[PDB]
């Protein structure tokens, strides 16, 4: 009588929702503007997508982690590069966030374009305080097309502008409208920390597979999954990403 | 900066507080009366807690599932059809899909207890659950209760043990998000029964509901409010046991 009932859409398709929206809000930015080389600070796993994507408008692009013409670096190795010449680049983008890349380096740099991602989403006088990406575009004023990347979810709560925190957020409130559908006994939003199983517990096959969870597992009296699926992409849709300059 | 915690309380300790509670209600109800015989219909998992405690004010105590005795449907009806068994207490923890009035009607208990599946209503729901027809064979010749169990002002489409874990596990993550200077709050929930039972891993199981429940992106130090919230959204639960 009661079924159980896994989504066909997993935490990573909503990942890759997320890493899709803000990766077309920078190439909106970009306008069709060709670089040579393109450095992105950023943790690996989120900024991936972007770096791939970009790597079609680029000679060479640069993913730096603070840890295929795409060269994945930690911050060290590239602050190496940078000391003895090697790299200059005339596009970079800061996906780093909150506690993120320090104003100071970023001064170093001649970019044409620099874009910053602005970590905010909803007002957190904390989250507020934390920030400082007007100081990190403070050094550019007189150098580079300035934009600040920003991403929020239309009339909704979400702390941060973070791929993790918007993926957290639209797949948990999925669960809570599944749950109110007629015969749904309950909706199981499944989700991990995946940096701390790839990172730190440096465990690339559970990563993979927690990752490729089922969004959401419905106990219930009736099939939802059709109304469920689309639960999913209406909160999807609700993400909104765009960049503005400055 | 941005700082990572993990609650104390495990997803196992939320599942213990709500059992327990239920089973506070059911021993409220039969007043410190003693037995031997008893039969406790559920799945083992969110029937145990009960049996043990159970134990106590009894003997013999079985847990049947679709010190304490352990069994399948199937070696408790062949044993009933033998006439080895005929129980003064009778506990069902079934809820929607269980067990069927025409096979209750066969015993004669002194006491029955049922569960309420219902929780907030659902048109589908409500329709599918049987209760008071599972209390009609013994609508006095034995007393009867019904245990029901709810959320105090939130909403839950069931009384289950699972449902409510994951209702006041998700509810103090959406409360945690609202603190001041906390990024996200993931709740850590599985369908454990389906690691158990269709996987057969018990150290997969283990450490699944050994999970802190939630963890926290965060800028401050908030384990203790987090703990609170937890804490009061367990204390948002009320079960009683009504007597028909």
């Amino acid at each position: 009588m009661v079924k159980t009932i896994d989504t066909k859409t997993r935490v990573v398709d909503v990942t890759n929702e997320i890493a899709k929206k803000k990766y077309q809000a920078i190439r909106d930015f970009l306008e069709g503007e060709e670089f040579k080389e393109v450095v992105i600070f950023g943790v690996y796993l989120w900024g991936n997508y972007t770096a791939q994507m970009l790597s079609k408008y680029a000679d060479k692009v640069y993913l730096v982690d603070i840890h295929n013409s795409i060269k994945f670096l930690n911050l060290n190795e590239f602050k190496l590069k940078f000391i003895r010449g090697e790299v200059n680049p005339d596009l970079i983008v800061d996906l780093t966030g909150l506690g993120g890349i320090e104003p100071e380096f970023l001064a170093k740099f001649n970019p044409k374009v620099f874009i910053v991602e602005d970590p905010k989403g909803v007002f957190d006088v904390d989250i507020y305080e934390a920030d400082n990406t007007y100081k990190r575009t403070a050094p550019f004023i007189e150098k580079a097309k300035v934009g600040v990347l920003k991403t929020y979810r239309k009339a909704r709560v979400s702390k941060t502008s973070g791929t993790m925190t918007l993926t957290i957020d639209t797949i948990v409130d999925a669960s809570r409208e599944i749950t109110s559908l007629d015969g749904v006994l309950y909706a199981i939003p499944n989700l991990r920390y995946y940096e701390g199983i790839l990172f730190h517990e440096n465990d690339i096959h559970k990563f993979l597979s927690e990752i490729s969870q089922p969004a959401i597992t419905i106990s219930t009296l009736n099939d939802v999954l059709d109304e469920a699926e689309e639960i999913l992409s209406n909160n999807i849709n609700l993400i909104y990403s765009f960049v503005e300059e400055l």
